[PDB]
């Protein structure tokens, strides 16, 4: 089918997303960049979608965290999300697109901007959010492994799928975990969607990067990098440890797992039999940049091996002296 602007797609109904695509790339994504806004817009996909439970309710990927900001941005777990929410709300208002449809679209376009990224299946047609998400639905970085997995599981996710989605932390920084140090990335390459997250969190912690005593934070191996308590533990918990380790220097799996597990999440509360497939609009991602490595000044001896069945893949290390990670602009 042929859209007005000459660009083409499978379902002609998907032609509404083209100008929307161009606007987000220009006016939300700084000129289609893998920077701050993409990271927080991707986090938003999770925060909207995970508001879903067979027991407690919630509409999942329904766009509620926008239409009900005043209720949901006041969730402790939703701390610091009000930004991107206020940042996105003008577009949802402006464009012929529902709130739920916009969040998952933006997250999908954002990831396509990151080198090493993957095209995420996007479905158009989510109806308007009917009520606010309930609380206790977004997990927090100080929740135990069991609480986190039970929560994701209740929403529809196996332990292995949790690990796959946490590949998002490879293009991710924290603002409210340690507020003394905002824009502090979860690994050394927040502009590049790669395996450096799963690698560097397996490292033995060395230091607190900002202030010593923050809830949900543990020691990090790198000045300029923050490690979540939840990520620290998942990488060392027998339920998730071997899978975590399998993402190391395994880009295609990272991309593939993430692409499929995200479409599922972007569908929580939704039926894709009643949605239109507009996946062929999501841009082609830039190629991966750099290779998987230990950080400079590290060896295999600095890795805390947590997988009982398979030992940590021996990687090389950056040369020169040990350094620090620039915070996210
Ligand atoms: C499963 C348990 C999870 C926990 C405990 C957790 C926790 C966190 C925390 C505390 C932050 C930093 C917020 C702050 O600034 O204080 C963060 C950032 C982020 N999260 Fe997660 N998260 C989880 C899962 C996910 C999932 C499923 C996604 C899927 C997209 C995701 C995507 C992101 C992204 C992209 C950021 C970076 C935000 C930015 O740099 O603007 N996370 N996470
Ligand atoms: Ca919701
Ligand atoms: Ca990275």
């Amino acid at each position: 089918a042929t859209c007005a602007d000459g660009r083409t797609t499978a379902n002609a109904a998907c032609c509404v997303l083209f100008p929307i695509l161009d606007d987000i790339q220009e006016n939300l994504f700084d000129g289609a960049q893998c920077g701050e806004e993409v990271h927080e817009s991707l986090r938003l996909t999770f925060h909207d979608a995970i508001g879903f439970s067979p027991t407690l309710g919630g509409g999942g990927a329904d766009g509620s965290i926008i239409t009900f900001d005043t209720i949901e941005t006041n969730f402790p777990a939703n701390a610091g999300i009000d930004e991107i929410v206020s940042a996105q709300k003008p577009f949802v208002a402006k464009h012929n697109i529902s709130a739920g449809d916009f969040i998952q679209f933006a997250g999908a376009v954002g990831v396509s901007n990151c080198p090493g990224g993957v095209r995420i299946p996007f479905f158009l047609g989510r109806p308007d959010a009917v009520a606010a998400s309930p609380d206790h639905l977004v997990p927090e970085p100080f929740d135990s492994v069991d609480t986190i997995l039970a929560r994701m599981g209740d929403a529809g996710f196996s332990a292995v799928e949790v690990v796959w989605l946490l590949a998002s932390h490879s293009i991710a920084a924290a603002d409210k975990v340690d507020p003394s140090i905002p824009g502090t990335p979860f690994d050394s390459t927040p502009g590049v969607f790669d395996s450096q997250f799963f690698i560097e969190t397996q490292l033995k912690g060395r230091l607190f990067p900002g202030t010593p005593d923050n809830k949900g934070e543990v020691q990090s191996p790198l000045q300029g990098e923050i490690r979540l308590q939840s990520d620290h533990l998942l990488a060392r918990d027998p339920q998730t440890a071997c899978e975590w380790q399998s993402m190391v220097n395994n880009q295609p799996k990272i991309q593939n797992r993430f692409a499929g597990t995200m479409s599922k999440m972007a569908l929580l509360g939704q039926d894709k039999s009643k949605l239109i497939d507009c996946s062929d609009i999501i841009p082609t991602p830039p190629a991966l940049v750099g290779a998987a490595h230990l950080p400079a000044g590290f060896s295999l001896s600095d890795v805390e091996q947590a997988c009982a069945e398979t030992p940590f893949p021996a990687l090389t290390a950056d040369p020169g002296p040990v350094t620090s990670v620039p915070p996210v602009p």
